[PDB]
This record gives C-alpha cells, structure tokens and sequence, in this order.
C-alpha cells in the first residue's frame, strides 16, 4: 500500500474540521490527503495533497508530532493536526476535476461509525458520506481531549 499524507485542518474554536468532497469513489467527505511521490518527505507529501485539494498552504503550521495515523486493509494514512485556521480562508482545489467541494464540518456532529442494519436483520452497514473521514474522528476527539483539555 502506498502511504497517504494529508492534514486535519481546524479552526479557532476547534469545534470545525475541514473536509473536502471528491467525486466517483471518492464522492462522499474526507480529509484533504493523497498518494506520497518517489523520494518525498511525508511533511512534503502534506502539504502538496493539501494544496492541491483546497488551496491552503499548511507548511509552515506543520507540527512533526502533531498527527494521527491509521492503517486501513494494510495501507497507512497520517493526517497532521493544523488547528487555529480561520473559518473565512478562501479555499479553492487547484481543480475541480478532482475536488466537488469544500466546507467546514461541526465535528460534535460527525459520526464516528457507521450505522448497522438490525432494523433490517441485515448484515453490513448503512451508507454514509462521512465514510472516509469516519475512521478518524474519535481518534481525532481523543488527540484534541489530550492535547487541549
Ligand atoms: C476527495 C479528495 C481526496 C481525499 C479523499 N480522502 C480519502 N480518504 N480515503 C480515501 C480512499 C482512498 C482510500 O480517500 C476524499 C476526498
């Protein structure tokens, strides 16, 4: 599995995450992130997937040891945490082949998993369009716990 590089950007309050929607089998909400290059540094990695999907530098708010890293069906993906990012940035993907939109998301308000199908007496899990960024978010919760209060 190539390993992912990307960036859980949030804003002054901490209440708000950035996500970005993409399209196809990306077509639900993620974190802005993407496939690391020959011989690139993962702080390197960040902040170009960043860049390309929302138009916000974040290289000079990277902090080494401020991310969260998950290994999904053998293939990691390390999201640095950028807080304190002002709700009005004007972000714009570098294409809008790639990237459907851009919004500021409540993370009170995000799921942290799936919802099953009992009601159904069926086996598997809902749809949802978080389903990307799911994984993430109680890690997320727990990180911002620790580290703020
Ligand atoms: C569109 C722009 C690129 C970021 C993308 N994020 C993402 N998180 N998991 C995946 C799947 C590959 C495993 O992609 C979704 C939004």
């Amino acid at each position: 599995g190539v390993p992912t590089y990307g960036a859980i950007i949030l804003d002054e309050t901490l209440e708000n995450v950035l996500l970005v929607q993409g399209y196809l089998a990306k077509s639900g909400w993620g974190f802005p992130k993407g496939k690391v290059n020959k011989e690139e540094a993962p702080h390197d990695c960040a902040a170009r997937e960043v860049f390309e999907e929302t138009g916000f530098d974040i290289k000079d708010y990277i902090c080494k040891d401020d991310y969260i890293e998950l290994r999904i069906n053998d293939q990691l993906a390390r999201l640095y945490i950028i807080p304190g990012i002002p709700k009005d940035t004007k972000f714009n993907p570098k294409t809008r082949r790639e990237i459907r939109n851009i919004e500021w998301f409540s993370i009170e308000k995000l799921p942290c998993h799936r919802n099953d199908m009992t009601p159904k007496s069926k086996l598997g899990l809902a749809p949802n369009k978080f389903f990307m960024a799911i994984p993430f978010i109680r890690p997320l919760r727990d990180w911002l716990s620790r580290r703020f209060g």
